[PDB]
């Protein structure tokens, strides 16, 4: 019994009631008035790995697997009055963050206005080191290296909220300060503060020609707060214990090479770490290195220091030519861009890692842990076959030996191979 | 080997093959058609939190502190054939829902055929009070008032489904009522029950121009079902206990005023609330103050009824001379627009809040409680800068007083600041 | 003290510096570029649920209840340099996929540049049976058949990775086949690898002209792995137990009609499952109807193989004559799109499911299972309201009679009655 009378609709145009507008996709969607006012964009990246490793990779030594995304980020960033922007990127493969407290990778609001000063606010990982200052959609090797893994609290979030003011400087050097508090509480409730530093000297700055040396710095207070320090690297096997899907469960050997999983308040008050960053690039060859070492500092008497260094080394070539990108904001790598589109550009490279550990607080041989200093030396070779600016498929073998360490079957060495299939929008 | 044609491509159009699109960003995204038949608008709100706080707000007195997002929506929404719209709404700190339920901050289908009837269906909060009906972007004071906390079952949405009629009458008045299932079962598997009715008076009801005068009313029926009757207010400091981030853990004192955290089925059964609204702007001056009282009614002759009462009244002013938006769909107050682009606008608030807790359950004394009514004060004393439309700025002072309920150290009053960094989009 | 010059800024126009783009909203947002190199989709699914049910689905046989989402996709899918697709599907509710390993209903990427044959890869749906292949947004009846619920496993990621070639073959036929490694280790940390293959010729493929036969075979590999083997049918009602909100909680009876929560290691090899699919449609008129059979095969002396057979019927008529769309692509039926813009199309269906489960390890009577064979049978009988191509609002009446399990209460029949309001977008 519903009637109504029919209508002539224009249609065909899209048009918008504010500044011109520019509209782009690929894959994605980026939304912007052309004055620079207002922006919009909605990306993401989704990494699918494969793995199967064996040796001190897994407790028995037999062979395990892996099938989980590394990472499966929203991403939704965008610009107000010219001057303000956000940044929220979320993990779905939940690999990032926490259930407690959200599953971000970054919850940020930079304030631009001071350029080329920025000054940036929420959670979002402090700034110590080239590899990690690159984005995880462009490092060259399936996993970050494991010098950063003797002290992963200089350049991740841990849960907390930051400030932090950076410029680039003169067009020849970049530099940032931070300070954050992370989430763990002394005594009386108040979080672990912690201060980071990073300058850069990048004199040559552009994609196939860099020359970068720098200097990080971190530092955090622990007094009278409980934590766990142990350092309980994965050599560059993400899927002997990882989130996001299927892993190496119970036969997973992400081994403790120092420290303990519940420190008690009081233990240890001064934590820093100083690093060292290198990197050099002429045309499709790449060389980069970092070295860093951690100072854990006892504060009650019957706790032992405990300190770490380690460093990786990386060479990289673009077989069919194309250069790694490069910013200086940021002072760091980013992608490399295919030029032949019918066989996309292919990659190959092979990082060097060493780590030391040197824990006196260990007096005792266990079954696997023999008293004295720990080490372990990674070899990581592989390729990346940069389909297009969206698909990169990437292939690995990755090899560890160890020192004063084994697994249950005594093995002080082990391999694996990884795939990753990345599409980035 | 692979070869293909080369092609000529038309480029820089944006063109539709319905009815004429008109697009918006402000940092987000809006597209609809001109007829109204359709549209999409994404959206969110990102609240970053700092707090410092001592006294009553920790078990010991000492100093804590808090680092977390209050909430971190990601916003969309829509219509379709004119009168069907959706609303999903989900926050990413998770601190609205739950791991189990989904993370909803709302999760709607509203039907305005009827309009200007409405019918709502999904998980959503009821309609009880002001300034619970207010956009959590433009509450005032950092975090609602204390006399919501007698009872927050009254307009939260406990993670379950709800059907909600809602008009306005005649452009002066605003009247809704609902009933929902929330999620807590009897011994059948039979979900809790609740009605809620509100109806507002507001005669004036624009920015700067605003009388408005409302009651409200909530029931549920807690018959044969085991239920968590505490009353545990945190009186304007979230820090002290929080998801999202950082907060004061074993230190944070968000203490039970009365109830118990396992009351049995069968203990209670009806639980009702009445409410009065009261609100006036002339300019940028407003007060507003709401009043509401709570009886829970015991069931089994074992157990005596918990009664609760209290209020809070707000004076707001903007210095710069801007009005706090005010809708009559809805019957709340919103956001205030700067209108000077160079310092934005910049708000002073005073809230007062006023609670007290009747549980003559409570026979004997505690090391922290005392037998007889349990009592806050509360004040809010604060700064809220509109940097523009998107970004707030905020700083407050905040202090209880209580009565017959201490923390640990004996102290009945605390206080603490709070800043928050808000970025909506 | 700020001040500038002012501008005349362009306003009105939208357009992009690529190739001409093509933007829609039917309540979410598509935009493509004209040449089909590019594209983003986004949209989504609501499913609200409320149901009452009594007797076998509870555990005493009085009146549950349930208040839930039964669904809330975020879905985020694109183009990218023509052959490249992504689909990303998450789930808000929480009902599909995990806290460990992410929400996600579908995270895969697809190679398309093969057409007709497509290589898709990632977390994603193994394709077995035609009402699993057809879109949750329009399976006919409220959940999907019993006869899936024997070995749920034929068709679900179990948080796993996969690879999946699948083709339409000379527009009379599809294929798929996949491997796939779902998320339960060995004792050596290697997981549960399973192959799939569906075959389906369907001569006529088009909506209202319909014929299609089809098999089906899954095959996983249990060597040394501990597993959850019961066998668990909600029969038609997702409240007895689900997430996304309320349900039956204590009194819900989702019972074990056969194996047990931890079969241990060494206890079972080989699971294999064949299964039949057909269908018809003639016009608005459609019949269906798919029969599995499961054997679950001893590896160790001490158990027996425990076997299961399924199957169900569907008819379904489109009152106001309009036809389900069908999809050669996939072999699936999909939506109805109403022809009458006032009153919508309505749509009643009738459902029967048979189910026998033979559990020879089941030596000794419980209190409400008898040795033997466990046998079910449901009816599902209900209207489909598509108001229009967005809103489907849904009411059936669910029906169960069982041999040799009884709730507590003794009951060998319930019945209950489901209603859904969807949003799509």
């Amino acid at each position: 019994l519903q009637h109504h009378h029919h209508h002539h609709h224009l249609e065909g145009t899209v048009t918008t009631d504010g500044a011109d507008i520019v509209i782009k996709t690929k894959g994605g969607l980026e939304v912007a008035t052309t004055d620079k006012e207002f922006s919009f964009k909605l990306g993401g990246r989704l990494q699918a790995d494969y793995s199967r490793f064996d040796g001190f990779y897994t407790k028995n030594g037999n062979t395990a697997d892996a099938a989980y995304f590394r990472r499966a980020y929203i991403e939704l960033g965008g610009t107000a009055y010219k001057d303000w922007k956000y940044q929220i990127n979320f993990d779905l493969s939940h690999n990032t963050g926490s259930s407690d407290n959200g599953y971000f990778d970054e919850a940020s609001v930079t304030y631009t206005g001071f350029n080329p000063v920025n000054l940036k606010f929420g959670r979002f990982y402090p700034d110590f080191g080239l590899e990690k200052a690159t984005s995880s959609k462009w490092v060259t090797a399936p996993e970050r290296n494991a010098a950063y893994e003797l002290a992963d609290w200089i350049n991740t979030h841990q849960d907390g909220m930051g400030a932090q003011v950076n410029s680039t400087l003169a067009d020849m050097a970049y530099l940032s300060a931070g300070v954050s508090a992370k989430d763990a509480d002394d005594s009386d409730g108040d979080s672990v503060k912690q201060f980071n530093f990073r300058g850069v000297f990048a004199p040559m700055h552009e994609a196939g020609n860099v020359l970068h040396v720098g200097v990080n710095y971190a530092y955090r207070d622990l007094d009278d707060t409980a934590f766990d320090s142990r350092i309980r690297p994965r050599l560059g096997m993400r899927g002997i214990a990882t989130s996001g899907g299927n892993d190496a469960g119970d036969n997973g050997n992400r081994a403790t090479f120092g420290g303990v999983s519940n420190s008690p308040a009081g233990s240890y008050k001064d934590d820093s770490v100083w690093g060292l960053e290198g990197a050099w690039a002429m045309g499709p060859f790449s060389a980069q290195a970092e070295y860093l070492a951690r100072k854990l500092k006892a504060d009650d008497n019957a706790y032992k220091d405990i300190k770490a260094k380690g460093y990786y080394a990386q060479l990289a070539y673009t077989l069919t030519g194309e250069s790694r990108q490069y910013k200086l904001e940021g002072a760091k790598f980013d992608s490399v861009k295919p030029e032949n589109k019918e066989i996309g550009a292919w990659e190959v490279f092979y990082r060097y890692d060493n780590i030391k550990v040197e824990d006196d607080n260990v007096v005792a041989d266990t079954a696997t842990r023999e008293v004295g200093d720990t080490k372990a030396k990674a070899h990581n070779l592989g390729v990346n076959w940069y389909v297009n600016d969206a698909v990169k498929i990437s292939a690995a073998y990755v090899k560890a030996k160890t020192d004063k360490i084994t697994n249950n079957n005594g093995d002080d060495d082990g391999d694996g191979f990884v795939t990753r299939l990345q599409y980035v929008f």
